[PDB]
């Protein structure tokens, strides 16, 4: 996360990191058993880890979880990332606690202007790298539909959406991936691509969980 803040250990309770020997992508936890991330962090041998906040430090209120099982969604295109999205199932149930909890799917679509909290443990420089150890937050607001396509054009499908400031400066980045974009309540969003981070004119892209809901709650109910 670029030109955010540290959100305050848990205070991102939905917030997982996916651990393959390393944090590779964010997730948010959408039940006890299931994690919805993107699918161009789909990896074999998924460990989810829960309650995490320094990503590099035992604190004490972790969960450690090996993926059953990836569903990459049916039409997920690696080319374009139209359907970035993916869910893991979690080998055993996780505990829900205060700081293992899990986010609301949306029943319906946000508007353009409604704020959003992005978290993850990517890299927080513009123009280098510096990744934190522990969890940064940044809200920020969906973007119009024409300004999202006109940063990117004939790229942006309607399972997509931008959040972030034309201006540059704040933006998710590398290592935030699959990570939550969460608005009143609601998982809207997740971290999917973008044009190097906090650009101008560069707003992050995000998967359009509202497009989903139906797909990721039969998914659910079936595996
Ligand atoms: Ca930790």
């Amino acid at each position: 996360i670029v030109g955010g803040y540290t959100c305050g250990a848990n205070t991102v309770p939905y917030q997982v990191s996916l651990n393959s020997g390393y944090h590779f992508c964010g997730g948010s936890l959408i039940n006890s058993q299931w994690v919805v991330s993107a699918a161009h962090c789909y990896k074999s041998g998924i460990q989810v880890r829960l309650g995490e906040d320094n990503i590099n430090v035992v604190e004490g209120n972790e969960q450690f979880i090996s993926a059953s099982k990836s569903i990459v969604h049916p039409s997920y295109n690696s080319n374009t990332l139209n359907n970035d999205i993916m869910l893991i199932k979690l080998k055993s149930a996780a505990s829900l606690n205060s700081r293992v909890a899990s986010i609301s799917l949306p029943t319906s679509c946000a508007s353009a202007g409604t704020q959003c909290l992005i978290s993850g443990w990517g890299n927080t420089k513009s123009s280098g790298t510096s990744y934190p150890d522990v969890l940064k937050c940044l809200k920020a607001p969906i973007l119009s539909d024409s300004s999202c396509k006109s940063a990117y054009p004939g790229q942006i499908t309607s399972n997509m959406f931008c959040a972030g400031y034309l201006e540059g400066g704040k933006d998710s980045c590398q290592g935030d991936s699959g990570g939550p974009v969460v608005c009143s309540g609601k998982l809207q969003g997740i971290v999917s691509w973008g044009s190097g981070c906090a650009q101008k004119n560069k707003p992050g892209v995000y998967t359009k969980v509202c497009n989903y809901v139906s797909w990721i709650k039969q998914t659910i109910a079936s595996n």
